């Protein structure tokens, strides 16, 4: 069940690095269909006679190119920086943000220029010490679920723990992380999860772990020694919410019981969606039960991006008060980083 791509691209650039070499090495040896892709930022032939044909090849297609940007975004509320390893998701959650993000590039690109990647974090750290900067890996992807594969997010936890002034944080709904288990991450990287009632999980998250894998997963990353953390979200105010989101902690808690969590972070975001979006998702999962009406909503302005449909603020603050009352009850001193 690890994510195995069905095709892959290759940008000739990409096999001038050591990455790009040892991964055209792996997949002519599986015998897995490759193609050459001029650019990762643009490739061609992806099978599919529809769009939504053409969507769904898409995440089972994989990229390997090199990273050109250099520049980091910025990614408040988790990190100054977002470090980028991977863009897209072999998942298929209904809600997903990326739809819009990534509308058009929906296939799993990988960087392999990772000496470059790495420096230009490093010039990120020395800007700031000895003020600590956290980079974020998982904006645009699941970098977890596919690492199996390359190893990228192993050696930026190496990376991050070799240095003073930086830190490390990612989120996945993946459950596949043997291999970085063993990884010298010296305390400098926080591992999270993202959770939900069991409602989101079975109605919105196909393609993704259990619940269960994902704590059994949590609880191998508490044993290696990372920082544990938990993402609530899309938190989403389906029938019966309050009591859903009550089972989700009560289980939580089940689940970690006899662990240190002495040091636990939740991160709590509410649903959002841009107009962009709902009529994309309509016909990306024409069958989904979730809810984008607006009027249910209300309309945050953008800034320098699109404006986006949360819930009005007394509804947002209902769920904010809802959800730290149950992290205090299940787990106190757990800290609440931040509601979004
Ligand atoms: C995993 C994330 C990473 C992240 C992504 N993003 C960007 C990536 C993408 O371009 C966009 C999607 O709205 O959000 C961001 O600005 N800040 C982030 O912290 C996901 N997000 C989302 C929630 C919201 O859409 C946006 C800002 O809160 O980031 C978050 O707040 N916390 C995280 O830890
Ligand atoms: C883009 Se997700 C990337 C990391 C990884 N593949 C993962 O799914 O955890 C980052 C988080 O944001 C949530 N999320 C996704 N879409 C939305 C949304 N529309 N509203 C509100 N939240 C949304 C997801 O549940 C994640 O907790
Ligand atoms: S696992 Fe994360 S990035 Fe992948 S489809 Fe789901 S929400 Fe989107």
């Amino acid at each position: 069940k690890p994510f195995v791509p069905k095709l892959v691209y290759f940008e000739p650039e990409a096999l001038s690095y050591p990455l790009g070499k040892e991964l055209y090495e792996k997949f002519t040896q599986m015998g897995i269909k490759i193609r050459e892709t001029t650019s990762h930022n643009q490739v061609r032939g992806i099978p599919g006679e529809t769009e939504l044909a053409r969507y769904r090849n898409a995440k089972s297609t994989l990229v390997v190119g090199v990273r050109r940007t250099l520049k980091f975004d910025s990614s408040k509320p988790s990190a100054e920086y977002a470090i980028p390893l991977a863009t897209g998701c072999m998942g298929h959650c209904h809600y997903c943000y990326l739809q819009t993000t990534l509308g058009s590039k929906p296939y799993i690109r990988v960087y392999v220029n990772l000496d470059d990647i790495f420096a230009q974090a490093q010039k990120y750290i020395n800007e700031r010490a000895p003020e600590i900067t956290r980079f974020e890996a998982a904006c645009t992807s699941d970098i977890v679920g596919i690492d199996h594969l390359t190893h990228s997010l192993k050696k930026a936890i190496e990376f991050i723990g070799a240095t003073d002034y930086g830190r490390l944080r990612f989120v996945t709904k993946y459950e596949h992380v043997d291999h970085l288990l063993d990884a010298r991450h010296n305390g400098k990287t926080r591992f999270r999860f993202s959770i939900n009632s069991r409602y989101v999980i079975n109605h919105f998250e196909p393609g993704t772990s259990s619940f269960d894998g994902r704590l059994a997963a949590a609880r191998k990353v508490a044993g290696a020694g990372y920082k544990l953390g938990f993402v609530v979200a899309p938190i989403y105010r389906h029938e019966g919410w309050e009591r859903g989101y009550f089972e989700l902690f009560q289980e939580l808690a089940r689940q970690l019981e006899g662990m240190d969590l002495s040091d636990l972070t939740f991160e709590l975001i509410q649903h959002r969606f841009t107009k962009p979006a709902k009529r994309v998702i309509e016909q990306r999962y024409p069958k989904t039960r979730l809810d984008l009406d607006e009027t249910k909503r209300k309309y945050k302005w953008g800034r320098y991006g699109i404006g986006k449909y949360v819930y009005r603020d007394e509804e947002a603050k209902e769920l904010e008060d809802t959800m730290r009352r149950y992290i205090e009850q299940f787990f106190p001193g757990a800290y609440v980083q931040y509601f979004t």
